[PDB]
């Protein structure tokens, strides 16, 4: 899997 | 803001 | 994998 | 692929 | 300001 | 490939 | 892909 | 896909 | 494999 | 292999 975070 | 992506 | 971070 | 935009 | 990413 | 822009 | 920005 | 924004 | 993030 | 980042 993996991940993505943002603002 | 900003961002972070990873696997 | 790998990673990417930015602002 | 894709796109990410933030402001 | 902000950010734009595409792949 | 792709692109990344920030300001 | 690619991008275009203008004012 | 893609995107278009304008004012 | 996997990922671990903390802040 | 892999990666480790800290700040």
């Amino acid at each position: 899997g993996g991940y993505m975070l943002g603002s």
